[PDB]
C-alpha cells in the first residue's frame, strides 16, 4: 500500500510523486482525478491519468457525459479506475483561470469524505490556477477520510511542507 508519505495531520498524508506512477504501484481503491465539468481529460492530472489508461478513461467519460450531462463545479462522479485503481473519483475543483469561485474548493474536497481512503492530487492547483498552499489548507480542514496527496512538482512539494501550519 502507500509508502514514503509525510503525515501532515491525523488523516492527510503527502508525497512528492507522480500520481500516475503512484496509482500504478498502489492500485488504490480510489484515485482522484482533477476533472473539469465535461470530463475532457486534456491536461494536468486528468490528461496524465487518461493517457495512462490508453484513453479508456476518456471513452468511459464521454459515455457518462452523453448520459448525464456535465458535472457541477464542486461536484464529482465515480467511474472506473481502469488499470490505475478500482475507481476514479472525478472531482471538479474551481478553475480560477476560468474565473470560477474559489469558495467551491471546499465543496470539491467534501466529495473525498464519501471514500474511506483516496490517492489524490491538490484540487484546483496546477493548471486550475488556485494557490496550492490554500488548496492544501482547505484539504486538511475539509477532508476527514484518509487522503494521500501526490504532488508532482518537487519545488511545490517542498514549499507545501515547509509552509504547512
Ligand atoms: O502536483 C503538482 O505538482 C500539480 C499541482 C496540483 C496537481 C498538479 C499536477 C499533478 C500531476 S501532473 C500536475
Amino acid at each position: 500500500s502507500f509508502s514514503g508519505y509525510l503525515k501532515l495531520t491525523d488523516n492527510v498524508y503527502i508525497k512528492n510523486a507522480d500520481i500516475v506512477e503512484e496509482a500504478k504501484k498502489v492500485k488504490p481503491t480510489v484515485v482522484v482525478n482533477a476533472a473539469n465539468v465535461y470530463l475532457k481529460h486534456g491536461g494536468g492530472v486528468a490528461g496524465a491519468l487518461n493517457k495512462a489508461t490508453n484513453n479508456a478513461m476518456q471513452v468511459e467519460s464521454d459515455d457518462y457525459i452523453a448520459t448525464n450531462g456535465p458535472l457541477k463545479v464542486g461536484g464529482s462522479c465515480v467511474l472506473s479506475g481502469h488499470n490505475l485503481a478500482k475507481h476514479c473519483l472525478h472531482v471538479v475543483g474551481p478553475n480560477v483561470n476560468k474565473g470560477e469561485d474559489i469558495q467551491l474548493l471546499k465543496s470539491a474536497y467534501e466529495n473525498f469524505n464519501q471514500h474511506e481512503v483516496l490517492l489524490a492530487p491538490l484540487l484546483s492547483a496546477g493548471i486550475f490556477g488556485a494557490d496550492p498552499i490554500h488548496s492544501l489548507r482547505v484539504c486538511v480542514d475539509t477532508v476527514r477520510t484518509n487522503v494521500y496527496l501526490a504532488v508532482f512538482d518537487k519545488n511545490l512539494y517542498d514549499k507545501l511542507v515547509s509552509s504547512f501550519l
